[PDB]
């Protein structure tokens, strides 16, 4: 077996097509997602052409080893796909219709800048190295590109599974390579985040702000310090499900901002007490009365400023 | 090897049948379950038919490679099943009786809306792509569908393992596909949840409500704040064993409701103290006396409201 | 290759024998254990019989593919065993002596009712599906059943590795199956549990009971509440190493009982303070003086009651 | 292929030799370590002997399948080694020189009695089951036993990789087996343990002992109780990296001893307060003044007693 | 198949070349990184010479099994690489051009001394054992050494992927070995570390230092002790992502230094209170006033001293 000879000096076009059957295990920290899909391939091999009237049969079936099949690989994969050949059908003109069912862990980076309101574009790159005899070029057969209705990615909404029709043909190690981009657009389901993380956080922060309606230093310390323990607990819980980004994220910004609001609250609590011990509660109550309005107002404005900057 | 030619122009019926040997590893967060089972297949291949009189033997055994076997796959699987062919027996009329023993991690979504008092219907989808020569249609042989008595799924009660007799025949990538549904009904064992999680929770919440029989702000802060740490501990413990649902769960609802009861308790504790410092304990004791009855009554009613909305 | 023809109509007896080489990875939560062992098999195949005088050799060696070997499988396994054929020796009478070295993760349920003073009986089920030609029946060759002396299962004491000599012959999917039970009795090493978990727990509980020799509500709250945080820490630590049981466990019972002792201690602390504020320390000191004796006495008796009910 | 016939009735000696290339993943809890090494084997097969003059070549290379190779296995392995045959060279006298490169997870128990100042002797057991024709006996070729200089086991110092020259020849299932011991001596790098675990622990314990220079029960409770939370945190951190030992460990002993020092400190704090409330601070200050010296002195002596008993 | 005979008595030069396609999963604790790359190999096999006029092709293709291919292995790998042969092209002179696509988890040690401002040099060692017929020597073909632009290692900046052109030819087990070094230089992205870890637990440390503007022992204990709980939380979080180093790390040094600052702060708080109780607040306030300046100044200087010693 060797590649099919060219009629003129034109390159061999291979008609790709990925159809998602199962989409699962999107690891955010690892920036990986598992996929079980159908891989369709089609090319013209004139050596396999036959007369349908004399042969009697309209379509001829072949075993993978019997005929020449292009060596198609995935770029962004951890290991080589677990492929199972479904069918190889040859038309009278010599057009081969290959179909396999594969499974592979795909390495696709994620942008956590707008987390957990973020949307992602997952990539699946198909590639083919051109042989010495002739050059191989990939093509998208839009009829054979899609996903099944049941396909569910836990905690995400699957928008579209499209493919960049024009391949990126480039030189690599003195040989031509044709690369195709399969884009899977997904948007995060941010419902759960509000009653489970966002609201209980705010509640623990508001509990700290009750120290503005108290003159008891001992109780204020117990309030602001203990609520900070709850803050650390919640901060650790989030950053464990997120990778170390060289960029600032929307959550990371708020997370950091709350740490400042706790530090400044401690300073307030410390100042309030220092003045009361120094016998000037007129100054202490005026600062505390200001902080009653200041802390939520500045927090509300700073959040608007952040949400802007990020959205 | 090629498919058996049709008498007439009727499609090939393949008689399926799954018999569960082992059912284990139900990952709730991953929405997967592992299964070790028997897969029975039966079809008529007239090319394999023989006369039992001259042959001598009533049955004829074959190696998988020797005869045509339909390419049967599972839809909702992570990877291709680890199958081991047990037996291939051919009757004189040409009826093939295939039997294999497989193991596969099955991707079946779970509805956590009524967790941990929830029940689930696990699915196992059998599929076959129809060849060019003739169309392949799946069928359920109810005699060969079941589970062994020992089959145990830790923390669950196995109700029934049935199969939707009528296959879902549809078109996919210009070829017919016959899909069968194997339903495994299971209900959660919610015993452990009461003494381990539900009761100790309530106890830590009741401990926070002892602040209604105390006028000591320092002790009340220490009461309501520290019990909130215990609440956060138990909240994190539950939501780690559950995936991020776009829908509200029965547990999630109570979990959120307790966070409110803690926030309102802090407001009470703050108000009670503010009035005492402002020299009006008549107002403070009246609010505290009301909260002694209010907090459990509202909590008891709100739980009935939630349980009614979910069950 | 086909099964050996039966003299008269008797079933084929296959002489099994498992010899444990390595026993490791007992996952309590998963109810699984890994095993590396020897699997011996012996049957009479009269077609392989020879004369030792003319052949010169007393024993004839064969490759697995060359002769008929019975399809022996394990029932309670996650996946098919990783077997390596050690030796196949044939005697002049046609008696085949098969020996393989395998490794498989065995699914054996555990009874945590008496944890950590519990003992377990691990099972390894050998099975053989009877062919059309003749019925296959398993048998135990007690000479080839055992374990090596070095075999160590971390945190457990290996009592005995025996086998139920009489197989459980039953019908399944219109074919006979012969099932054998290999029992591995193990008892837990409960030393570590006393100084690491049992005693430090008791210490944190006794620390809470020092609130019976104190009239300071602020200090009593700090005592009983903070020690409850330590209790939650230790409770979480244990239930993470144990699966969700539909039955009550010995540990789970004590775990729950301590939660009650903490709740009742809070009620005492609350009552004591309420009476002191209400100006009646005669009633408060009398209740506290009673609780000094009551709490350890009731705890000691309730533990005897539990230990009696469980052992 | 069959074993080489004996000249006289002597057993076949196979010259073993393990050369470590990579040594990694020492799991303390699992009592396993991974190894990537060279396995050399040498035996005399007179059937393969040739004349170097007539043949023209002084050495003959063979494919594994072409010649008889002894079935060498590892005793203490999870699964069969991932071997790759490097070279098979035959000398004119029939001496075969086999060399393979393998990788296997080795099951070697560890003695945690002196942890983290403990040293371990890791074992790699080579075995061969004697065939019918003749008995196979293993031998150490010390020239082919070693490790590469780069070989690094994270957190350990590799002392020596030696082999017990005399094999342990024994009977098993009526056949002789020759077992060889390959010992890898390693000692723990206990540096990190001092500034990371040992010193911060002591610091949190000394912080608890500041309650001996205070008469404030409320502050003393806050001191001894909160520092106990830090103790529990640090105790859990260590015992998670260590398996459940039926024997007492050096760390476990100290860990338990500190729990007692916390319990006794609480009793002191409780007694001190009881006497002050009972109006006798002369008795309370005398006990507290004694405890200032008693606690560190008894702790320092008890540690010397333990270190002696263990080292 | 055997090695190609030498023209004169020169060794066989094999032209290596690694081209990284995917670089992922850098486990810091395990000191491993996964890589998906192209492995190019080129050697002259004069036996494979052909006349393109007679052959009909200028470049002849071969299956791996058909021709002699050098046994190239990786030194620092966990297991044998998952290789897939892309192309084998032979020119009329007999120059073989081998290309495979592999994936392997590479064992490369990391120096955590300057963590997280540390840079690393990852190694990939190619090796070939010389056969008895002739010696094999590796060579770098710099044209076929590189990485793709998309190659992303999460949390790291990929500097350069170079190769030490001169191989390390040495003797091992009486045979020559040619070893090549492939160096992948990477530097850590230390941005995330500042707002997520560095700043929040400078904030928790400063919160403890507010005890210098307070004379309330009860509040000071609650301050310094509770902030120490936050410190322990943050210490455990870091050392879990780092392996046990026999050397001191930059982070480990600061981590330890903060533990001292907490211990000394407790001593201050204890001394301050002892003098107040002993009726000498002039001495107590003077020490506290000094500590207000002392603690940040000493901390700032000690950090400069550490940063100088490490960088
Ligand atoms: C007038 C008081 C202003 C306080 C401003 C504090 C700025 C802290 C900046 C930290 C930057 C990193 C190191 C932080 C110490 C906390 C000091 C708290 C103030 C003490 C109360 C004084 C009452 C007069
Ligand atoms: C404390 C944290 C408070 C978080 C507040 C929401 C942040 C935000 O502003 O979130 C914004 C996102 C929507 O993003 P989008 O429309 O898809 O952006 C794409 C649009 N462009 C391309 C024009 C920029 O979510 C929401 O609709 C808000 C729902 C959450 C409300 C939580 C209430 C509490
Ligand atoms: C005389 C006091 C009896 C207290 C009995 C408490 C029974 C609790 C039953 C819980 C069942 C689940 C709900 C929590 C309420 C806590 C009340 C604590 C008592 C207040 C002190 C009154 C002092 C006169
Ligand atoms: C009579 C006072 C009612 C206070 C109601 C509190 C409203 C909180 C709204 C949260 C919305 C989400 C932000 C919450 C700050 C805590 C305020 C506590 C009240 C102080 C006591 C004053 C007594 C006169
Ligand atoms: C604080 C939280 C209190 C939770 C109380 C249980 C919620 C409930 O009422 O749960 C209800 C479920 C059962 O639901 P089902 O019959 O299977 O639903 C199908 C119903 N249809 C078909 C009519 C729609 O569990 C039980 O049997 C409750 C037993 C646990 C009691 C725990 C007491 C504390
Ligand atoms: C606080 C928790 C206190 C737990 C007390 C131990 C439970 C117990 O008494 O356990 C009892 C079991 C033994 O029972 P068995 O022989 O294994 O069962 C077979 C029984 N039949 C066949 C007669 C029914 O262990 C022991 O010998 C206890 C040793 C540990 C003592 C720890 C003291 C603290
Ligand atoms: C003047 C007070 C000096 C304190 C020196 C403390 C040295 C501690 C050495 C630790 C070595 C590791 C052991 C813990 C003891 C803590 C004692 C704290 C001092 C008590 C206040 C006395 C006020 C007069
Ligand atoms: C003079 C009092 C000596 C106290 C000895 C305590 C022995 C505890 C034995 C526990 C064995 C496990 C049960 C724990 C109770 C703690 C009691 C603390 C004493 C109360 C102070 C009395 C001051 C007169
Ligand atoms: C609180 C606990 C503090 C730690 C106590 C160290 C125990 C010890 O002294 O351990 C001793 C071991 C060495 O023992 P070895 O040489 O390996 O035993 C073999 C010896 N034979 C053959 C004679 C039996 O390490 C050390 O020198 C530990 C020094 C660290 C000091 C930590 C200061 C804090
Ligand atoms: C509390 C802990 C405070 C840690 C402070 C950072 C340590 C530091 O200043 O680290 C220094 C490293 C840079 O080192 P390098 O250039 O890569 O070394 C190679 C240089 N030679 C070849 C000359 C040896 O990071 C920085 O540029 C500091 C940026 C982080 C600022 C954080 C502020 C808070
Ligand atoms: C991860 C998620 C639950 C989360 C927590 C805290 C804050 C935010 C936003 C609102 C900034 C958030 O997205
Ligand atoms: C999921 C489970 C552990 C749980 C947590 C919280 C509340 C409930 C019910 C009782 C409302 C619950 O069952
Ligand atoms: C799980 C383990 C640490 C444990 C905790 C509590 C009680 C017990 C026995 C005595 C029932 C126990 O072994
Ligand atoms: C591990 C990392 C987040 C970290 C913790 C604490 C201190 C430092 C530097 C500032 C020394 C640090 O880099
Ligand atoms: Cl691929
Ligand atoms: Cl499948
Ligand atoms: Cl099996
Ligand atoms: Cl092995
Ligand atoms: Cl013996
Ligand atoms: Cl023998
Ligand atoms: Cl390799
Ligand atoms: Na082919
Ligand atoms: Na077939
Ligand atoms: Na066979
Ligand atoms: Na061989
Ligand atoms: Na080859
Ligand atoms: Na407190």
């Amino acid at each position: 077996v060797s590649p099919p000879p060219p009629i003129a000096d034109e390159p061999l076009t291979v008609n790709t097509g990925i159809y998602l059957i199962e989409c699962y295990s999107l690891d955010d920290k690892a920036e990986t997602f598992k996929v079980n899909a159908f891989l369709s391939l089609s090319w013209k091999d004139r050596r396999l052409a036959f007369d349908p009237v004399r042969s009697g049969v309209r379509v001829k079936t072949y075993e993978p080893e019997a005929i020449w099949i292009p060596e198609i690989r995935f770029v962004n994969v951890e290991n080589a796909r677990d492929a199972d050949v479904v069918d190889i059908s040859v038309s009278p003109d010599g057009t081969v219709q290959y179909l396999e069912r594969f499974s592979a862990r795909v390495l696709s980076p994620l942008d956590f800048r707008r987390y957990p309101f973020d949307s992602q574009t997952l990539h699946i790159y198909l590639i083919v190295r051109s042989v010495d005899t002739r050059n191989i070029v990939l093509a998208v057969d839009l009829e054979k590109v899609g996903k099944n209705d049941d396909v569910f990615l836990t905690g995400w909404d699957i928008e579209s599974f499209t493919a960049v029709v024009k391949p990126a043909n480039f030189a690599l190690e003195d040989r031509l390579e044709s690369k195709l981009d399969y884009q899977l657009r997904i948007s995060r389901q941010y419902f759960s985040y509000i009653p489970n993380i966002i609201l209980p956080w705010l509640f623990i922060l508001f509990i700290s702000w009750t120290a503005f309606w108290s003159t008891s230093y001992e109780a204020n310390v117990t309030l602001v310090v203990s609520t900070l323990i709850a803050h650390i607990a919640f901060n650790i819980l989030v950053e464990t499900n997120l990778p170390k980004t060289p960029y600032m994220t929307y959550t990371g910004a708020i997370i950091f901002m709350i740490y400042l609001f706790y530090f400044v609250a401690v300073i307030e609590v410390t100042v309030q007490h220092y003045l009361k011990v120094e016998s000037q509660p007129a100054r202490a109550a005026s600062i505390t009365r200001a902080s009653r309005i200041a802390f939520p107002v500045v927090f509300l404005l700073a959040n608007i400023i952040l949400a802007f900057l990020f959205f």
